[PDB]
Formats: C-alpha cells, sequence, structure tokens
C-alpha cells in the first residue's frame, strides 16, 4: 500500500533537495535523488539488496482508521513530512572535493551545537549505482568504521592530564627515541631523541615516549573515564547511527597497553575490546568539546521537520553529553593544539591570515592512515573538522592536516557569505 503514499523530501540547510518522491501515472511514487552522489551515505537509501542507511532509514518513520482499507485513498489523505538537514551543500561539496582520489572521510561540525555541516565518506556511490551490482563504497567511514586514532588521541590524554592537575603545558618530559615502559618498548616516530622538552612541545611534535609517560601517570581508570566523558562508549548522533568508539575495561589493562593506548594505539589482549578504536565523528566530537569550553555536544544532522505544505513540525535542540573537562583545561588544550599547527606536525594545515589549531596523527594499519582534528578560528571557533585519509598502498603522511586546513579555510569563507 505504501508505494501510493508520497514520501517526504530530504533537503539541505541551504535549500538543495537531495531526495524526493515523484508521482507515477500508475498512482505509485518513485524515489528520485537530485544531485545524485552528494552526501550519499548521509541521505541514504532503502534497498533490498544493499540494506537501509542514512536519513532514509533513521527518519523513515517521519518521511513515511477507515480509509486505510482503500488503496485508492492512500494518495489523498497523508503525505510524508520533509527533513531539512544541518548539512550545507557548499561545505559538503568542499569536503567531497577534498577526498577525490582518496579513501577516508571528513566531518565538519559546529562546535557550539554539534550540528553536522558536512559529512563525507570516500569512495562513494550514486543511487543510480545501487540498481546494479557493486561491492568498500557503501561503508560510511564517518560513522560506521572504526580506526586506530593514533596520535590524534593524545588530545584526550593531554586533556585528562591537565584536568586531573597532574601536569601542565610547561612541565618537562624526557622524550627519548626509545623507552622501556611496562616491560615493553615505546618509540618516537623514527626513533627521534628529542631530549627533555615541555609538554606543549612533546604534544606539538607528537612524541610517543613523552605522552605515554603521561598516560602511565594518569592510569587506566582516568584514561578510560576521560575517553568516555568525551563520548567513547556512546552511539553518537541524536538522529543518525554512529558505532560507539571503544576503550578497554580499565581493570583488564596492563601498563604497556596503557602506554600505547595513551598514544592512540590499541594493543590490548583481554576479554574487553582493545582501544582506543574511534570513528571520525567521535574525533570531531572531541575537537568540538575542546573548542566549546569542554562541553561535549551530541551531534545531529536534522535541523527541522517540515509538514507537506511547508510548516515547521519540529526543530532539533542541541543537547549536551556533559562537561568532559573544565573550561580552564579546554583553553590549555586549545593552546597546545595551536602549537601543533604553528610549529609542530600540523603545519600543513596552516592557512595564511587565519589561526587554525589541531592535532594530527598517523597509525600503522605496510599501510597507514593519516588523521587530523582541528578547529577555527583559534579565538572564538566556529568550525571543527575531523579527517581520516587511508593510505592503502600509498604513503599519506601529513595528508589529513593538509586536507583539514583546506576544508576549514573554504568552509570559513562559506560561513562568511
Ligand atoms: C602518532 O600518531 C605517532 N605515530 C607514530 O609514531 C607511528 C609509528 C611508530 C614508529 C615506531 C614505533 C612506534 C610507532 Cl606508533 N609508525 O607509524 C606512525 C608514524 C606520531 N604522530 C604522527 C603525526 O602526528 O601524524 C607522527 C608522524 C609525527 S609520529
Amino acid at each position: 500500500k505504501s508505494a501510493y503514499v508520497q514520501r517526504g523530501a530530504i533537503i539541505t540547510s541551504d535549500g538543495v533537495t537531495l531526495a524526493e518522491s515523484v508521482k507515477q501515472d500508475d498512482g505509485t511514487y518513485v524515489r528520485n535523488y537530485p544531485h545524485d552522489g552528494m552526501a550519499s551515505h548521509t541521505v541514504g537509501y532503502i534497498s533490498t539488496q544493499y540494506g537501509t542507511a542514512g536519513i532514509e532509514s533513521s527518519m523513515n518513520e517521519t518521511l513515511t482508521d477507515w480509509r486505510s482499507a482503500l488503496y485508492s485513498m492512500a494518495g489523498i489523505n497523508t503525505t510524508g513530512s520533509s527533513v531539512v538537514l544541518t548539512i550545507n551543500s557548499q561545505m559538503q561539496a568542499v569536503a567531497e572535493a577534498a577526498l577525490q582520489g582518496y579513501s577516508g572521510s571528513i566531518v565538519v561540525m559546529d562546535p557550539s551545537t554539534g550540528a553536522v555541516l558536512a559529512k563525507a565518506s570516500s569512495p562513494s556511490y550514486t543511487h543510480a549505482e545501487l540498481g546494479t551490482i557493486i561491492e568498500s563504497q557503501l561503508v560510511d567511514r564517518t560513522t560506521q568504521a572504526l580506526y586506530s586514532p593514533g596520535s590524534s588521541f593524545k588530545t584526550v590524554t593531554l586533556a585528562a592530564g591537565i584536568d586531573t592537575h597532574k601536569t601542565t603545558l610547561d612541565t618537562t618530559y624526557s622524550a627519548p627515541g626509545t623507552m622501556e615502559i611496562g616491560g615493553g618498548t615505546i618509540h618516537n616516530y623514527a626513533n627521534e631523541d628529542m631530549g627533555t622538552i615541555p609538554l606543549r612541545e612533546a604534544f606539538a611534535r607528537s612524541s610517543n615516549t613523552a605522552l605515554a609517560q603521561l598516560g602511565v601517570a594518569l592510569g587506566a581508570d582516568n584514561l578510560v573515564s576521560y575517553a568516555r566523558a568525551f563520548g567513547y562508549g556512546t552511539a553518537l548522533g541524536q538522529d543518525f547511527s554512529t558505532t560507539p568508539s571503544l576503550m578497554p575495561n580499565p581493570a583488564e589493562m596492563t601498563t604497556w597497553e596503557l602506554a600505547w593506548a595513551s598514544c592512540g594505539l590499541p594493543v590490548g589482549e583481554h576479554a574487553s575490546p582493545a582501544g582506543p578504536q574511534t570513528t571520525v565523528m567521535q574525533n570531531a566530537v572531541i575537537a568540538a568539546a575542546i573548542a566549546n569550553g569542554g562541553v561535549v555536544m551530541n551531534p545531529y544532522i536534522v535541523d527541522r521537520v517540515l509538514s507537506p505544505e511547508g510548516a515547521v513540525v519540529s526543530t532539533t535542540s542541541p543537547k549536551s553529553l556533559g562537561q568532559a573537562v573544565s573550561a580552564d583545561t579546554a583553553a590549555q588544550v586549545r593552546e597546545a593544539m595551536l602549537g601543533v599547527v604553528e610549529s609542530g606536525t600540523g603545519m600543513g594545515a596552516r592557512v595564511p591570515g587565519v589561526k587554525i589549531a589541531g592535532k594530527t596523527g598517523t597509525a600503522d594499519v605496510g599501510n597507514f592512515n593519516s588523521f587530523f582534528i582541528g578547529f577555527a578560528p583559534y579565538d572564538h571557533p566556529t568550525l571543527v573538522v575531523s579527517v581520516v585519509i587511508e593510505g592503502n598502498g600509498e604513503n599519506v603522511l601529513g595528508y589529513g592536516a593538509q586536507v583539514g586546513g583546506r576544508v576549514l579555510a573554504q568552509c570559513l569563507n562559506i560561513q562568511a557569505l
């Protein structure tokens, strides 16, 4: 009976329709996807073969007595209501252009609300291609793929160390090329001996040996608690599905495992999952919480629902998942992240004439992935970005940062119009 009931439209915040139902002469309705290929994973689909995904799935209730027995009356009475997303089409096009030629994903988010302004996964597909045989492409690498976050997770270790008042940005750390911890070995990248340096510098240069010592000083309970307070263990998304980011049961962790976890590498062996394992969306949520004075927002992608004749049925409200760190801690972490871009591993994210802050990472998976989270402008951030570029075959060292800065710069100009 449901082919005869018109399905509501899915529309961007700037007024671009990405999904629509069209009436047949038959009486039935056919699902049409204008600008087919934009925000495909987010818009989603309902397919017998390929399953259901995205807004088509999560808002299916919304987009979907005596008259019900008459199929001829299904068309007149009740139309589906439409969904206006928080996605902006120009920011979406920006994120999609930056992923051309690469596998991975980008999220652009408003740090004060958690509104998702761009959400792109690559490789992507068109709805036309769902009517044919295809495999990778269908995985939503923003929300439904887990990755070792590598050094980008040091944002959480740093935040926890500062928030528990166990260290400060100017506290010095030995940052040798190799160190014995928990009866195993931790190395800096390239075995680089950095000598004794302040934590802000250990963070800007992404020393594993330094940040591992902080993780060990923190202990497993604190490291796991802080990860969870940033959202680990929560299925992020008010109105979309994200697979929870994972940490171990702290009681099961060893010291060596702890050392590695605090650098973003999951090496545990126990009943509970190894961690951290992250989504890109979770990485955005962390950057956003840091950008927003420590207040974690549950991200969302629907702005509002519109009745068939264009009335506002309802509006999403921003909702907090709590205060993960104090405002004072957040300002310190923001400062440390500025250092990453101004003088450490994130210089590829620099954009002349605007202050960009962030944290980079690289995780071995002979393949490695490149991560970046960041926000801008440094003073009064209005945007957050989270990026993964998957190596696969290629060396992609530093690519996440170059992509991140580019996306932020172009999204700021869009914001400005
Ligand atoms: C965290 O991402 C860090 N990554 C590494 O150190 C990592 C290594 C490596 C080499 C020897 C012993 C242990 C490990 Cl994990 N191999 O692959 C990567 C490079 C640092 N962060 C990165 C950046 O912020 O992206 C680096 C490249 C500066 S190293």
